[PDB]
């Protein structure tokens, strides 16, 4: 039995509102790398099965991710924590997006959606995103100091979304608002916000966009998505595409930027090296270090033995990427922030398999462009005060972080 | 060979600004109960000796505290962490107060000053602190919501200091100001306040008090301390100043943080809060202090070679007593991670290890705790927190700067 | 005068030449008929440089004049290596500006001053006894094998142990230090087609920055403490600067000294009277005649920062000049009988370590001591060695390398 407090729950949002439980994950890797995480009645964050298998080793994460035929995303979704009193109906709605589907449905959507994440679609946004990154960093440097999350981390990921969807500048303000309103709904700072209403607004805007583009086809992703190659996103599916993209492409990359800069602030030797060399390998080490998604879950569709543990049909497994990305048997000096690290087989974008992050290259470009812009415009920036973390059971978020850009 | 990241330092203020390193402390207790905590050059929080011995077990904490003739408070003081660039002299000025003295100097001062903190002397403040506690809780309940630290935790410990000293009401504002000016000095929120200057202010005021009481003796505490006793012993004028400084500092943040973290414990354990409201048990104060452990760690310096639980402590080496670890020692408490306000016996070391330096204010602190929680139970029994607390950056103090709570619930 | 008698399109940096031979007669033809000569290069055939060609510098006095006028002849503008793979990306040339070799003043001046703390005569002399011990063991191990690859069993190890000893690299880490060092060069030869110098450099820098951090806490007697402790003016190598220093060393003092050893013994095998004299007298002047004969760095380049007239030839701003040390070290106007291998040659003003000036090899005396120590050990343990077959040369446009050389140590 691992040396943990009685009743300890790795999906407890109260933990992540304070800290990442690095030491507790290290104890699991050392003493029980696949450990049953029991959950008292009504304290399962919306699931009522008594607990889940905590997965803490990178190889087990990869095994679960590659065996999607067995470990299902559709069955219970991939988010392993909601409000304890959430309604099952409000969990199953997740199934309307590609992330929480199984083959064959998922296979079909994935193939169509790939049209929007080709090296062309991504690479074409480089010049505008580079321009926007440089302006953002310039604006922050002129301000002298402020909330790094709002002034440096937030905009560029959202502009990458808008650019990819070809959203007109006039509607980006409201688009960004709706996207943000579906973030951090479990944290008291946002407890007054109705995310269901914002999702309905996004779906609506997405439909006008798809209908408008059907009548006026152009050389851009949305038209490629509603156009038939005879496979094409249905009007509805395109709305759920936008919702999923407005959500998946926002907080995760944002939080990679905040926590990457926190890493640089704590390891100035790495910041001095970065500013000189600008290594393209930095983005992956920032994603490994930041692990913006702490965990996604799966559900066993049949009995499966994983590293000597008998997982039973119907049981949940929770893949703790935050643990796996510091696996002492995979990484040399996992607790060293090393922007030259290469190869870097982290699972911050998930394990290799059917659901691997389709936006990983877009995320890497966003990260490299903003940090290049930070190095260009505020090379001497230093933190003012401690970051404020997000209350979430599965997202690793930084809400606010005060920084002095002039140093 | 504990399972810790390379370079981990248990006195690193950056840790405590975020969290209490509970799991890391537990790993030491399990795999290396006495462990050399190496510190790089220039990262010893004012000390330049390569590191210190981490003490994580309760019996070890007590053995060190009982053997004060070996483990000195004077050689390097008891605070284990300052700003890295602190001058040595600024560390050595600590020795002017009882806490950082060794026998025989300490023995005499403790004998004289203890007269002001007896059960009787403490009991004298009960009524005025009870009335104040009730008013504090009423005024907070009426505000509906706010920062629990400021509205409930901060004032009553300061009024206990002023009451013990007999400070006129008109002077309490500036007394509280200088007392707080010597707090939160390693945290960016209060990085712009000078401790040494304020200590001079406190000392100057104490001189005016001693000078006045020599002219108009009264039946209070300042007069007793400046009056020769039956054995011809008394605090000198300088000694009285450092007593006020010691009191103004020692009676403030620690009790404040026991109240804040006691209420946090109650909020995370609603069954215990219901029991407290119904029963108001006399064991709750000690369990609150065990859970809060407001002083995370105090240090000693070995005056000679000493073998401690099979480890060889060499002369000149520092040992750091981590009360935060000892108070959750699984061998002493069967269920340390249970918050049990009926815990009895409760051999916690929140007030230190028994010995020559055991907190003389423990009875005063327990009364302050009991009075304010009785008042909270009376006036806002349904309070619940709004947002997460904001912790204090410090290498040895366990502090909560702010905590928003809905008193009405 | 007439044009030099060279094949049309001949390129003195062509790696395909050096994989087979040293172009000795071609260099001699330039010295006689066109001592400063425009080496044209066809589109896409410039080894990473796309400017139409360069000036071939073949006379020792011209090499010295360029090396001394570093204010005009820049190392930083295009780096000093004159040949990479034809398709190398410009960004992969410019990243090499982070080592001291490819820096101009004032950045070069500061770094060299700091680095000098690690190459004092005292620091290098402190390595004499350990390197002597290891040389004798190397030669004894080789002789006990009876026959084998002289490059691998005699030439390779001592230069790497010199680097390791200078830096104070623990014994358990020397294996990977040596691996990283060997992965830095040769990538144009089919034998090394799979090496990744970018990756090697990154792993070395990461290792080196960790060592810098560790050795700040516990200072040792190596040069690392000297390099990373600030002086009065606060001058010291940063951790990443120490990393680029280690990269520079792992490169600059590995294959160069190795190839001096291999070609020194190649020369002794062709000149047995010199070998008999060496065994008898053990003259340390041999090390400099060996470096002159071996010229392990065939050529380094510079770039003109302004128009400059050099021995009657108008060099134009922006043009590259390539200093062919291999030609200058056989310059008939400086050396008496340059094509005689003479281990007593004295004075021996060769430019195998470069021309005097700002970038002159800081490791020259460590190199000479390594050479004298290994050849004493070879003389002591295999005085009768004899080659079995012909050396295999390295495909490089600027390094004069021997990959393999089979020899019978017992004779
Ligand atoms: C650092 C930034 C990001 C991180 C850490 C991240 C993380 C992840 C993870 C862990 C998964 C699921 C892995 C699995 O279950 O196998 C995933 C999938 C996904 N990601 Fe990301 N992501 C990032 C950026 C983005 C961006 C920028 C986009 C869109 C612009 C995006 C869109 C998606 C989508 C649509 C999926 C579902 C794929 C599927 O179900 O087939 N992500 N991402
Ligand atoms: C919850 C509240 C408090 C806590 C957690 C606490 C904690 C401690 C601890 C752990 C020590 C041990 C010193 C050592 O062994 O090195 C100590 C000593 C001391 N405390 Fe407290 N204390 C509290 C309240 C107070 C109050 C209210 C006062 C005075 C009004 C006070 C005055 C002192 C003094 C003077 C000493 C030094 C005694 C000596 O050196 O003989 N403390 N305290
Ligand atoms: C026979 C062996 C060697 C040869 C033929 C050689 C050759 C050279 C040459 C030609 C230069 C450039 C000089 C110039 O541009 O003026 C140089 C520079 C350099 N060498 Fe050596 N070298 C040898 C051994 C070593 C060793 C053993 C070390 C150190 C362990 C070393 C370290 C360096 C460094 C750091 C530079 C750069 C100096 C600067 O740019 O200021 N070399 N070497
Ligand atoms: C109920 C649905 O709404 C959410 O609760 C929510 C889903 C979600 C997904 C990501 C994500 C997924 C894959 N790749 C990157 C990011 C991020 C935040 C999310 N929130
Ligand atoms: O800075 C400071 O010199 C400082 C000293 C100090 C002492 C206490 C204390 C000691 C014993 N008992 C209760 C409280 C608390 C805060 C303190 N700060
Ligand atoms: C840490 C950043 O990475 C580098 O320091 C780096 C080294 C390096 C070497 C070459 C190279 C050298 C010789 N021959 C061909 C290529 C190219 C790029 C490089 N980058
Ligand atoms: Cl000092
Ligand atoms: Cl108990
Ligand atoms: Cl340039
Ligand atoms: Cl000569």
């Amino acid at each position: 039995s691992p040396n943990l407090p009685p009743g300890f729950d790795f999906t407890d949002p109260a933990i992540y509102a304070e800290r990442l439980p690095v030491a507790e994950f290290a104890e699991l890797r050392s003493a029980a790398p696949i450990w049953w995480n029991g959950q008292d009645p009504g304290k399962g964050g919306g699931f009522h099965d008594g607990g889940f298998w905590a997965i803490t080793k990178l190889n087990d994460v990869k095994e679960i991710s590659r065996h999607s035929d067995v470990f299902s995303s559709y069955e219970n979704g991939v988010i392993p924590r909601f409000k304890n009193d959430i309604a099952r109906e409000d969990i199953e709605v997740q199934r309307f997006v590609m992330l929480n589907m199984d083959a064959p449905h998922h296979t079909r959507l994935r193939k169509i959606i790939s049209r929007g994440f080709t090296p062309r679609a991504v690479g074409r946004l480089h010049d505008e995103l580079q321009e926007r990154a440089q302006k953002i960093a310039a604006e922050a440097a002129a301000a002298g100091s402020g909330d790094f999350v709002e002034q440096v981390s937030c905009e560029l990921p959202l502009q990458a979304i808008a650019g990819l969807l070809g959203v007109p500048q006039e509607d980006r303000g409201k688009l960004f608002h709706w996207s943000n309103e579906m973030t951090g709904n479990e944290d008291p700072e946002y407890a007054h916000i109705d995310p269901k209403a914002s999702s309905a607004e996004l779906i609506g805007y997405a439909m006008k966009m798809a209908e408008e583009k059907a009548k006026n086809p152009a050389d851009d992703i949305v038209t490629q998505l509603i156009q038939a190659d005879g496979e094409k996103l249905s009007d509805d599916e395109f709305g759920f595409f936008v919702v999923m993209l407005a959500v998946a492409g926002n907080e995760t990359t944002r939080n990679s930027i905040t926590q990457g800069m926190m890493a640089f602030a704590e390891h100035p030797d790495q910041w001095e090296l970065y500013k000189k060399v600008r290594p393209e390998t930095a983005a992956d080490e920032i994603v490994r270090w930041a692990t913006p998604v702490t965990a996604f879950q799966r559900t066993a569709l049949r009995d499966y033995e994983l590293s000597g543990v008998q997982i039973k049909k119907g049981q949940r497994v929770v893949m703790f990427y935050r643990s796996a990305n510091f696996d002492e048997e995979v990484f040399q000096d996992p607790f060293t922030f090393n922007i030259l690290r290469n190869p870097n087989p982290h699972v911050g974008f998930g394990g290799t398999g059917a659901h691997y992050c389709i936006g990983a290259n877009l995320a890497r470009m966003t990260i490299n462009l903003i940090f290049n812009a930070v190095a260009d415009h505020m090379p001497d920036l230093k933190p003012i005060s401690a970051p404020e973390r997000l209350r979430s059971g599965w997202l690793n978020g930084i809400k606010h972080w005060q920084v002095d850009y002039t140093g």
